[PDB]
Order: structure tokens, then sequence, then C-alpha cells
């Protein structure tokens, strides 16, 4: 394991509506995660921990907030972390189109490979072993691959490789007879019969190492009309007989690109005796903006199976199987269950409270005697007293933006900065 | 409207100048404070928030960890430690505040600045030194002394000052009493204080905080009083006696001494105050800084926590935490009961790779063990407390030095020393 | 004695407007990236003036992104503040531009609104000058202006080429006139002493021009670009006189010091050669308190084998043989071979060095290495980055041609000034 | 092959008056070098380019100046100064022992010891890699040498594994001859090995952490020097002391004459013997944002010009002109090292001085400087002639602002050399 030239100067990292309404009024890479983070911290941290310092973040539109976070957490710390926006304002586009739109600029860098990191996932990876496999196999394109169960199988592009890991057959989210014809022996990649039997597939993780020249050729010369890397470029590449290599990844990897997946993965960090995924790691930790928030205060909290973010201010309440984000105010008598509180971007001066109260408005936080269950409370929500978010009738889907929320997969998501009046029941 | 010219950044040099056993295995400025901080973070942060970036820290001896903290938490400025002793093998000490400054005057002189900001001692407080220094320049003072108004009862314990009508200081009295205390009464109204409080507190004590012009410093330490060991009681009253302009400047706000085990214990537990702590480390524009550690959100299995603060990255099982401060990286085991205590936390996390190695020897892991009961205690960094330990001090001993046993009792408070091992079943 | 409060860094957002008149220096690079004064780039001027004025949240508006521009900005500055590039078009394959200074700001006004600031400091155009925006912002606050406009005094001869302003007796602007002449001009005389000019100068310079330097309150900007003049394309000729016409408080602020536009080849050319100035540089990039910054490069001291150098300036890391260098500016990493004679020229230098393995192979293929070749004679020229000038090349323009578009041959003459294009190869023996 | 643990987290770099008066009023590590640098920049830049970020600098006393240079010119790493004197070293081993307690506080595998002052570029990683791959206790950089020069150094003898088995300080005759080794074993080609059959230590060592405490505290609690006492002692005690071939430019600059010659060595064509700039491993220094150098009428031959010089009509031959150097009308500079200045004097400043009869910073009008080192901020009056016609080799003229050593005149930093003076 020893890249040469090191990744620092020869690899350009490129990070690329199912999360509605967390993306209603913010850039998607900025969506808060794990109490003290944002989605963008996963790929940016993995790069930095893998000695990759040249990072472009492709996104739909610029955001002062996103920039502030990137600037304060990384940019001010040879490298760079720059945002490239697709349009000039916030009023769809494929993975291949996103990269093609800026190819002209990526080509301006003197690098050997492009490390393409698409989609939103929870995982820690040392991209150096990825880049190394790519260079040792003289690959044109290398795809990180994960052992998949027949279950989730058709939701990912699947592949078959030779004893070298060279991809010989790629089949996008196949089904029926082809979903069966792709099934391969997952022992050759180390796994054992037991689980080689439960996960009989090699699935693309949607991240790739692609040789500089190969990229230009593929996106502009060979497949100028392709929109997706997964379903068009990769397949295209293989049919042209290019060297498409597979790199077996064997750690935790969760898609959090949908409300329910996001929800589940966030609450998974509360698991014992070890979280599913650990943001902290002595060697490769996930970073974020340093904030100097004070230690969390708890007046009288019975907390079970939960994690508490930075600088929370909690009264007498009950918190169960939840994630409480930074700067969360939880008032007297609240009960928090199986929920993700994203917290707040600032504190209200208390004096501020006794003022909003006079006006009959509600302050940031979970109001008194609230009952929040199976929910996502986005940043700065103002939940009035006696609000009950329980969705008794187990409604699966409901678009209620006007009332401050949106239900997806039965999970109620209160919108950023929304006010849920006192007494409301959802 | 009111700005320093030249700005503080380039024209002011900051100079930062008992608590045993917290000081037994570390340099005093590195002592952990309020869950996520260290003592040295207070003056350094006040300086940085006040646009002062050239800072020296004078202490008995340095350490790689103090340096780490300082360099990592803070990095045309610098934060450099200057010591009295260069190696533990050749013990040496400063004789006082003026003595320490004098020993490195030759280095402070190499800096092109207009004034030295001297901050002596350990106190919990927030202050914006810019208005202080601006006052110094506007009054053409040689030395400006921050003055803390107090009542007659508190007054006998400090160095008091007597001012004229323009706030200029004309006399000092070190811990005065009786006839001498009375002669020191002053109309605190001259310095601001509302008439009301002015009558409540007709006294003003220096606080170990001063601004001294570069030239003035050399003259005082090298030529006028080459023998003085202390600023507050010798050098400054001495400059006043020589006709130099020593000006008073009113200090207002929280200010609490924490250089004693009991004052330190109380100030730390004070941040759990019900409405709001008397001192808030966090502040929108003048927060207290520390090192970014990227610790994970604290985890709680089944914790019942009352009137307490929890720091960064704690790992707590089922337990009871009442009126306590839980330091960063604290592990608290099944069944523990923590009361009225300060847990400093740990410097790292033991990986299960060590916990098993530790189990192969039936050894005790870092943190609070199962079914321990900890009361009115300070548990220093990385302590290994075994199962069923009860630190309750039922008899109520006030003093006991039991270092070989890992602790020390001062003012009735049990302080378990850093890295100490308190065997299972021990009862204190 | 006084200063902004809130301080500038948290309450002022700088908006630098950058991104054909400087063609071909702009043929293959973002305009803000055009090399300047041997060791700098145009963008360094406004960004430095901002940093030296305690303004740290800076946006750079330009036509298109560039790895070079970004690399220079990252290394030199990005180190709460930021320096970010906002582009008009997201490419070169899908050409897109900005219909003016107001249009550029309007396109990203929604982003600027996301910032919690009191005023926007607008810095437009390519001008060489040093200024402390702090006093400028204070006047804005102390006069409760909605817009404060930096005003440059000048005589009648110079006035017709600028947007002029008329002020009342207290310095409040009440009328504009874009490049007036004859009657419209005469009606623009004012008493500069009103703004601070001494009686002597004021008399010789009875006119004041806008300079593309404005302070605008946050709300005023929103109201102006979106509500009152949603269709205006230019600030100084449309939006600001507009604001005045509406009765907003548009206040003048005197500017006293060096200032040259460097937006045309001739002006850029003359301003660069002006730093070789005999008594003191008209403009000094270096200053005791407000230095012009650039990217640290760790270049080695320049080497001179046998150089007779008069009235010239030499940049970092040059490698020079036996030659004559006169009234010229020699950019970073410049290689000048034996016998070369350089007169009244601007050598932009090079982005890298070529060893000898490189030079050897080049000699073989019969190519030319980077730098000014042997026995060349360069006069009244701008030699862009990495040029390869062959042996015995003569850039003397004997016929005094003023204009000549000759890009296929590596150059472009404009105002009698020959500009060799970035990375161009001028074959040995060529006479221009 | 990458070190693992990598260098940044496992290796601690430790950098340790023959240059008088260049050291009369400045910390030694701060001595100006090659127009734009200072001595300390060589070892520090070599460490940085070798991925070594934890760096200590040992020196007699501290200075704000040196600290300022260190902070500004240079996560988890550091460059810190450890002073032997708290203000107004018996040897390499002494210096290290004095702060052994501090280094011990770091969790590192080895200590990279870089002693002395030399112009040289080395990639310490392969050196460390070797230390590790050979399970060495101490790895010593070896400089190949011929018989003529070897007798003036401390030599080492090795076994066929490259293991050092014996030291000899400046041996002669029979002992010298008994120190011949086969430099081929260390990797030298048969040709060069026969030309240079001897190997000297260079004051560059890699020492395992535990080994250092054991040697300095337990085994030789009273040694002063590593080269002559501790390391030969370590070998005598059977520890694994391994040699590692240093095969590159390496020049001593520890005496006025060698320092002078090395500095002027960078004017040499086609390329200097040593190059400060380098695509991959450049020497770093403080970023000063100084303006391009200005020349009114200068005839410059075989010379190098630093950053921000302000030069009038003059002749500069075979010289090195330091940053911010002001050179007045009619001056003639030859075979000299002008160290420049730490700031510029403006005309407002210049006039006031003249009004006072004082001399401004720089080479005055019609001066003739030859075979001289002009330290920082020197004020040379008009018409001064630093020629030394009687070729005096030594002379201590401090009170007069100068010093002559080896026939080289050295003007002290901030010294005033009144107009008309002839040295």
């Amino acid at each position: 394991t020893c890249l040469d030239p090191d990744a620092s100067r020869s690899v350009l990292g490129i990070i690329l509506t199912r999360l509605y309404p967390l993306t209603k009024k913010r850039a998607k890479p900025a969506v808060p995660l794990g109490a003290n983070y944002r989605l963008i911290d996963i790929p940016v941290s993995n790069c930095l921990n893998s000695n990759i310092s040249k990072i472009y973040v492709l996104t739909q539109f610029n955001s002062a907030s996103l920039n502030r976070h990137l600037s304060r957490a990384y940019a001010s710390n040879e490298g760079f972390v720059e945002v490239l926006a697709a349009q000039q304002s916030p009023e769809f586009q494929g993975t291949a189109d996103a990269v093609r739109q800026y190819l002209w600029l990526f080509e301006e860098h003197t690098v050997l490979e492009y490390l393409i990191l698409a989609g939103d996932h929870l995982y820690r990876m040392d991209y150096e072993k990825f880049i190394q496999a790519h260079r040792e196999t003289d690959a044109d394109i290398t795809v990180a691959a994960l052992p998949m169960d027949e279950k989730r199988a058709t939701a990912f592009g699947l592949m078959k490789i030779d004893e070298e890991g060279r991809i010989i057959e790629f089949a996008e989210k196949p089904q029926g007879e082809q979903l069966q014809a792709m099934k391969v022996d997952t022992t050759i990649l180390g796994l054992d019969d037991k689980r080689a039997k439960e996960m009989p597939f090699i699935a693309s993780m949607g991240i790739y190492v692609i040789s500089k020249d190969v990229m230009l050729n593929l996106l502009r010369d060979k497949f100028p009309g392709a929109n997706d890397f997964g379903s068009e470029v990769i397949p295209g590449a293989t049919s042209l007989g290019m060297r498409v290599q597979a790199y077996l990844y064997d750690g935790y990897w969760e898609d959090i690109g949908t409300i329910e997946a996001f929800y589940n993965a966030n609450l998974g960090i509360t698991k014992k005796p070890v979280p599913d995924f650990s943001f902290y790691d002595r060697s490769a930790p996930i970073y974020t903006q340093p904030r100097y928030l004070p230690p969390s205060k708890m007046l009288d909290a019975d907390v079970t199976d939960s994690v508490i973010g930075e600088g929370c201010v909690i009264k007498n309440c009950k918190i169960h199987h939840s994630v409480v984000g930074l700067r969360s105010c939880i008032s007297e008598g609240a009960i928090i269950e199986d929920s993700l509180l994203m917290g707040a971007d600032y504190y209200e001066t208390d004096a501020d409270r006794k003022l909003l109260a006079a006006k009959g408005s509600v302050p940031i936080g979970i109001g008194k005697n609230c009952h929040i269950k199976r929910a996502i409370i986005d940043k700065n929500a103002r939940i009035g007293d006696n609000v009950k978010i329980i969705n008794k009738d187990n409604v699966q889907e409901a678009a209620r933006e006007t009332d401050g929320y949106f239900i997806k997969s039965g999970i109620v998501t209160v919108i950023k900065d929304a006010l849920i009046p006192s007494g409301i029941i959802i």
C-alpha cells in the first residue's frame, strides 16, 4: 500500500428529491446528520483521511450556509474543497451529466485519476486501497463493489468478475431471469458459504476511480448522450472492451438517500454495544465545523438508548431511542421516542423566549408536554406545547407543507424553521 | 466609534502568569475545567476575543501535552510557553509575578509593542481587554489596574487601592484591616458604579490584571525595583510612590477565584446552576475556545441525569447522575451513582482490544466501574475506578494526603489523582 | 480614532466584478487571472485592498471558472471569511455571459441576500490602485447614505471619458452625466474643495468621476435591482443615477491617490511599465501596511550571467544570460538567452521551468524552449506566459502597424503594441 | 514502499561561534543564507519534504525573530525552539540529554537527529525505512570519502552487512589504512567505491526511542558528543549500529570561509552546486510579499539577486545580493555576500538621517565592496572602500563595526561604517 505519485497531487476527488423535505430550502450536501454533522462530511472526511485534498463538490445551487461549513471546517485548514453549482439560482440532472457539465474544468487539473463519489451513503473508506487496486490492474475504470443479498439486489447495478476482479458482465438493477443469471459465488471474494449463500451478488456502490483520459473519452467522445454513470457509461465502457475493474469493499455501507433509509441509519448510531457506523475513529474520524458549544445541560432527563449532540439544553423529560442534534431545547414534560431531532443553528436568549411568548408565538425547540414519536424534526422548528406527533392512524404519505410537515414511509418530518401551533396532533 | 490605533494585534503583547493533586502530574495551565476546557483556555480566549494575538504563557515547566493543546487549539500571532524550570531533574521556580516577568524581560523587549497586558492567576471570567487598553492610552497611564469593587467584609482579603477624583491611584494597602481598612474606603462612583452599589461596595481591589507600557516595564523591573517579586504588592505600589501615573479601571461582571481546591470544585459545579450558570463558557461573540477533537455525540444507555452537564463523547450506561459535571470521553458503568461531582474524563478511549487485554489480567478499565457510588469528589483524567467502589467519605474527613492510594482529601473533597487506580471494593 | 462597528469583516460583503478589450491576454484564461507587475495577477489588487481593509467575505464574479484562478485564490488567500468565485456560464461549450455590472450582481443577488451584512462593497473593473475601504464605509454610515460613490477629481481634458457626477454644497450627488462633452460637460463643473480637495488642485480639477467603487446598503440593493430597475444592466450609468432620481441619499466620497484604469492593452501596458518609474513607482505593490498579496512560490533568487539592466524591474526566480534589459518588467521564472535585447516590454514570465533534458529534446525536434531566445530583440511588446521565442526573433514593428490580428502566427498587435500569445511559438528568424 | 506508521506520526525531528560575528546578535539558526533564506530553513525544509512534521529546534537561546520566522514560514505537527539558556550545550549528546524528558513525552518510534550546519538536500524517508528494515538500534548516515580527506574526519568501519563495527576519530597512517571499507556494500558503484574507500559520519542519525534513553541516561550518562562518544559506545556495547550511504552534494558552512564560499557557490554556471529551489523538495522560507527588484543602471555578472532589492547605477560581480538590499549610486560590488535588510528606509527616513549626519541602510555612494560579507541593516557611508589591500587574514575590529577572518571582511549587523573609511 503506497501510492506513487501520492494521492495528494494525482487524484482529483469529485463528490456528486427522495430526501424531501430535508432538501426543501437547503442544498442537499448540507442536510444535517448524526446530531453534529452534515451529509457532505462523509465523503469530504473520507477523502482527507485518504490523502486526497483536491475536492470539488458538485451541487445544484450555491448556498452561503454550505460554503460557510466547508470554509470553516476544511478550506481554511496544496488542496481545496470547492463547490461547483449546476445552475445560477435555486429555481434534474444525471450523474454523468453533472460531471460532463464540468469536465472542461476537471481536465484543467494535472492529475492521473478522478475519484467519483456519487450518491449519499454512510460509510468510512480508505480510498487509497481503491486507487491502488486501480493502478495495479492498469484499470481504465474501477468500481467499488459490495456483496449484496438477493433482496436489495435489483436496486443496484450488479456484476460478474473473473479471478482478477475484472468486470466481465454488468447488469443494471436486473430482474426475473437475469436477476437469477447474475447471481454469482460470493466466496471467491473471501466470504464464506453461509453468507456467500445469503449474499449471492456483487453490487456497484456507485463510486469509481476513472483514469483522466478515459473520462474525457467516455463522456464526450464515446457516450456524449449518456446521463447516468451506473446505467450508461459503465455498461458502455465494458461493451467497448475497456479495462473495467472491481474493488471489493467489506465494511459498513448504508444508503441514506431516502427518508426511511436516512431515518433508520441515523437511529442506528444509538445501537449497543457498538453503533452500526461510528463517526469517531482514532485514525480516520468524520470531521465537521468546530463550534465551541458548551457541554449539554440536563435538568431532569431520563435518557435511554440515545445520543446527545453538542450544546443541548434539556429540561425534565424523557428521551428514548433518539438522536438529539446540536443546540436542541427540549422543554418540561416532553417525551421523545424513536426520533431524530436535528436541533438548531442558534440559541434564543431566554429573554427572547419571554417576548415571543407575549406575541403568542412559540420559541425554537420541543414545547412543554409534547410527545414526539417516529419523527424527524428539522433545524429550528418551533413546536408548541401539547403537540403530539404520533400519527395514530399510521398514515404512510401526506404532503402537508402548509401545515409544516411531510409524511413519508410513515415518518413525520417537521420542516426546517416551521411552526407547529400549540395543541396540534399529527 | 472607539478603536485602538495601532490595533491590539500588533501593539499589545499578552503575558499570562494550591490546586494539588490536580497539579501532581501536569503543568498547572493544563488543568481540566468545565467538562471540555483547560484553565489556560480562559486567559488565552479573552486575549483572542480582544484582538490580542501575541501571547506568552509563563509557568514553572512545560509539557508536550500543554504544547499540543496550545498549538492545536490556537494556530502574526503565537502562543508560547516560557518556563522557570527546563527539566524536572533541575528543579527551579519563579519567586512571584514580577520575578517571572523579569526573568524573560529580555525576550519581551525584542517585541515592538506599546504595552504589556499582564494576566496573573486563575480566575473564571470573561473580559474584553480592548476598552481596558484604550483607557490606558487615553489617560496616558503608565500602568492601568483593573479594580474590583467589593464590600468591607470581602475587602480585608485583597490588595486595595485608593484613588483621587480622576480615578488615578494614589495609595495601596495589602489585605488591610481595622484602622488601615477604614482609611481605604473610596467613592466607587468615580469609576462608574451606580450610587447604590457604590455605597454597598466602597472598596476596590486589584485583580492581577494590568496594562503596563513597554518602557515603564523595563524601568520598573530592571532599574527601580530589581528586587521585587510581586507586581500587585511591590512593583505597582512602588511605581505609584515614584509619582508615575497608575490609573484605575472599573471591572464589572462575573469573577471567581478558582486557585483553591474548594473554590475550583464550586466554580465547576456552578455551571449547572438551574436558571443559567453564573459563568457561561459559551458566548455568541466571545466564546471560550479549546481544541477541536471531533468527538462523537455522547451515548447514554439508561441514564437519569439531574442538574448536570455532559461533555463531548461520553459513553454512559445505566446510571444516576445528579448535580455533577461529566468530562469529555467519560465512561460510566452499569449501576453507578454519581453525585455532586466533577468527572474530568479521559484523554482517550480504551479500544476493546485493550479491554480484553485488561481482562486477561482481571485489571480495571479506565472510567467509573460498576455499582460505584461517587460523591463530593473530583475524579481526574483517566482514573481507573474498580467495581463497587464507594467514594462517600462518611466520617467526613476534611484533610488526608493518601497519594500512594491514589487520592487526596482537601476541604472535605476527595480528589482521585490522574491515572490513578482505585481497586474494586475500596471505600473512601 | 474611530472605526466600523460592527467591524467590516462581519458586516460588509465584498463583491468584485471581473470576467475583449484585453484580448489576447484573455484568450485562454479568466480575466481576473491576467499576470500583473511581474509577480501578481489583476485579481490580487481588489482582493488585497479588501483584506487590508478588514473585509474577508469576498465574492469574485467572473465569466467562467478556472483551475488556475482557483489555485491562485486558494493558495494565496483561502487560509469567518472566504474568497469564492461565482461564474456566469458553467463552461466554454455552452457560452454564457453577463449583460453588465448590475446584471452580474442581479444574477447572484439571491445568494448575497443570504448573508447577514449591512452593506455591499462593489468593486468593478480593472484598475490599479490601493485604497482603505474602511474610512469609505464609515462615511457611508456617518452620512446615513443609501449609496456612497468614490469620486475621482480630474481636469476637463480627462473628464469627457468618464461618468461624471454633480454634487450639492454638502457633497450629496444630485446628477450624473455619462461621458459628457460640450454643453453637458460644462454643466458638470463642481467645487471639489467640498469633498476635501485643496484649493490649488480643486481649481485644476473641477470635475469628479465615478470609479466603479460603491458602498450600498443591503436593502437598498435589493430594492434597486429587483424592484425599481429590474431591467438595468449597468451600475454607474443606470442603477445609481436611477437611485438618485428616486431621491435616495447618494453621497460622494473623495478619492485622493494613484489610480489608473488598465482595461485596454495600451493602458495595461503603460501602467505596468510605470512601476519602473525613475523617482518612485507611481504605484507601489509593496506597502508597509497595505501590501498587494500574491501566491507564495518559494522561487529562488534570480540569476544573471551578464546583464546590463536599466530602469527595469525583475521578478522572482528569473534565469538571465548576457543581455540588455531596458525600461522593462521581467516576470517570474523568465528565461532570457545570450545576446537578447529587451526594450520597453512586459515579459509575463513562465508557469514552470524547463530543465536541460527538456531543452535538449526541444533542440532535437528543432523546437524552441520557453523564454526569449538568443540574439532576439524585443521592443514595445507584452510577451505572455510560457512563450517560446526562437533565436534571432525581432519584435520591432518597423512599419509601426497599430492593429493586426495575427493569432495563427502567435500574436496580436493593438495600439502599436505587439502581444505574443500565451504558449505561442515564434519560429527563429521571424521579424514582426 | 511507504513508512508505516508514516513519518509524521512516528518520527520526531530534532535539529541541533565559528560563524562569529554573524552570531554576535542573533540566534545561530537564524543566520541569513543564500539571499532569501536562513540556516534553519535547510533542515526544517528537508524534514517537511520527508513528511516529518514533529520538529524541535535546539539552540543556545531564544529570539522573537527566530520564532517569528519559524511560525510564519512554517495536522498535529510543530516547529518549536528549545533553549539551553533562559538568557543573560557541552555537545550534541548534552543538548539532547538536557531535553530528553520532553522528547520522551512523545509517542514516536524514532528520533531523527540532525546536527550541524550543511548545505544539503536529503529525503529522510528511505533513511528511516532502512533503519526499520534492518532492525537497527541506530542508523548513521555515511559520507563516502577518498584517503586524502578521510584523515580529517571521524570514520567508521563496517561489516559486510553494512553494520558499523568500529570508529576512529581522524586516524592517520596504519589506523587510517585499517579503516578502508568496501563502499560497494553500502550501494556505491564499483568505480566510485574504489575512488572513495572511506566513510565518515555526518551528524545525521536515526535512533530508536527506547535506545536513546538507555544510551543517554543509563549507558553513557556523561557523554557530550554522539559521534565520538555515544554512538561508538553503543557499538562497543553490541547494539545494532547500521550505516546508510549518503550519496549527494554536501557542503560544510560552519566557518566564515566555508560559509562564504558556499553562499557564493550558487552563482556558479550552468547550475549551482546546490540548488535551493526544487520542483519536489524546495527549501522554504517566510513569505514576505516584497516587490520585484528595481535596477536603475546595473551591470551584473555571475551574481544572484534576491527579493525586493533597490539598486541604482552600479556594478555587481560574482556576488549574492540579499533581500531588501538598497545599493547607492556608483557602487562596485565584487565577490561579496550582501545579506540585505529586515526593512526599508523611506526618503522621509533617509533625509532625517543625513540631516543628522548619520548614514542610511545600504551600500553608500561610490563604495567599492570586495570579498566581504555585509550583514543585515549595515549602514555603509559614501566612498567606503572594503578592499583589504594588505590582505590581512585576521583582525578584530568590533568597536569599528567589522571583523576579518581568513582575509574575508565581515561587517556586523546594524554596524555603521562612516564615510571615507578604508578597510
